[PDB]
């Protein structure tokens, strides 16, 4: 919905996210699934920039990705770590949404 709230589900300055810890608590209420962005707020603000209406946008670059996916006991997870571009909506030049891993 905004920027602030995009940072704080999708922004890690860490690779090593720690998922039990995270993931428990309520901001993410041991959903399924999150991925975080390792990176400083300022390249991933960079994406959008220009972009003034609601737009979903993939990154040019590539960015390490840190996911907790969820096992098969509830609310423990597995960090899984990955190279790859995401899609984000894009609202008055800064991402808003989370859309997706490699494509819009």
């Amino acid at each position: 919905q905004d920027w602030l709230t995009f940072q704080k589900k999708h922004i890690t300055n860490t690779r090593d996210v720690d998922c039990d810890n995270i993931m428990s608590t309520n901001l993410f209420h041991c959903k399924d699934k999150n991925t975080f962005i390792y990176s400083r707020p300022e390249p991933v603000k960079a994406i959008c920039k220009g972009i003034i209406a609601s737009k979903n946008v993939l990154t040019t670059s590539e960015f390490y990705l840190s996911d907790c996916n969820v096992t098969s006991r509830p609310c423990k997870y597995k960090l899984k770590k990955s190279t790859n571009k995401f899609c984000v909506t894009c609202e008055n030049q800064a991402p808003v949404h989370f859309v997706g891993v490699g494509s819009c």
